[PDB]
């Protein structure tokens, strides 16, 4: 009865392979976009089509009208993990393929366009119940929620103790999209690649291995074409600036990337944000998974771009 199979126009079905792939403006066409993802990476057979469905348009609502931290971003993500895991396909698991997409679309769920640092400053209430990762916790949260909603339990195949791993998978790739978190697991491993240590049979090992590749999704805006990332960008600045202003009515000076005064010194800012964060990230996820190289290239093209700006170029 799964004859009916997902399809995409002849540019989408090609273009949807590389990792620069943008979805497009057409809204209406990200479920059917993410659903395709789903049977090609994971099987038709993973999910009942009508609870895939149920979640997807409920996850979807809980997405907010916001620049960046928005449902265009959830899907961008979940498309570079699809890149990531087919060009990879034989080191990951069943629950890991079912678990990983599915973390991805939900990782930033109800997102107010609002930092851990403002709602800390603020003593916004979900600061007093998430001491650290605050947002993060709170988008776990609501993905259990969201799956708790009668019809949308698209796991109920899955025995108590796989459910119970999954839920954990999702649990552990969500904190993992905290950056505060990023710096010391990409060091680690660092490390563990250069002394040889590192070993994906270690399921702590699979922790960080996975934490990584979460950030490198998160961010795969630098690692599209010039004009994507560059149009991206003013997108998560909007937001940037419109907590510059509430640190401002707070009377706390906001940190120089979020006062919209210092608008100029953008291109300065994204030099410093690819050398200290991008360029690390990709680096040491292409020495670990040699496959995801061309998220490298496109990010060094995009670095490369940022510097024809300060010299007034571009
Ligand atoms: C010290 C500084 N840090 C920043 N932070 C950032 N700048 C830019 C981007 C970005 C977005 C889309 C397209 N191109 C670039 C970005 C994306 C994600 C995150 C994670 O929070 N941070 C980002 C700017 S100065
Ligand atoms: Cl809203
Ligand atoms: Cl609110
Ligand atoms: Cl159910
Ligand atoms: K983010
Ligand atoms: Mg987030
Ligand atoms: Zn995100």
């Amino acid at each position: 009865q799964g004859l009916m199979q997902f399809t995409l126009p002849v540019r989408l079905c090609k273009e949807i392979e590389l990792f620069h792939f943008d979805i497009g403006p057409f809204e209406n066409m990200w479920p059917g976009i993410f659903v395709y993802m789903v049977h090609r990476s994971c099987g038709t057979s993973c999910f009942e089509l009508e609870k895939l469905c149920r979640f997807i348009m409920s996850v979807k609502k809980n997405y907010r009208r916001v620049p960046y931290h928005n449902w265009k971003h959830a899907v961008t993500v979940a498309h570079c993990m699809y890149a990531i895991l087919q060009n990879n396909h034989t080191l990951f698991t069943d629950l890991e393929r079912k678990g990983l997409l599915i973390a991805c679309l939900c990782h930033d769920l109800d997102h107010r366009g609002f930092s851990n640092s403002y709602l800390q400053k603020f003593d916004h209430p979900l600061a007093a119940l998430y001491s650290t990762s605050t947002m993060e916790q709170h988008h776990f949260s609501q993905t259990v929620s969201i799956l708790q909603l009668e019809g949308h339990n698209i796991f109920s195949t899955l025995s108590s103790s796989e459910y119970e791993q999954v839920l954990e998978i999702i649990r552990k790739a969500i904190i993992a999209t905290d950056l505060a978190l990023y710096f010391g697991n990409r060091k680690q491993l660092e490390e563990m690649y250069q002394t040889g240590s590192l070993n994906l049979n270690n399921q702590s090992h699979r922790d960080r291995v996975i934490g990584l590749m979460m950030t490198a999704c998160d961010l795969c805006s630098v690692t599209k074409l010039w004009p994507v990332t560059k149009l991206t960008a003013n997108d998560i600045y909007a937001e940037f600036w419109a907590e510059g202003d509430e640190m401002k009515k707070l009377g706390i000076q906001p940190i120089p990337m979020m006062d919209r005064d210092k608008k100029d010194e953008v291109p300065q800012g994204q030099l410093g944000f690819y050398n200290a964060v991008a360029i690390p990230c990709y680096t040491t996820l292409t020495q670990i998974l040699p496959p995801t190289e061309p998220l490298l290239k496109a990010c060094r093209d995009n670095l490369s771009q940022w510097e024809k700006v300060i010299r007034g170029e571009e």
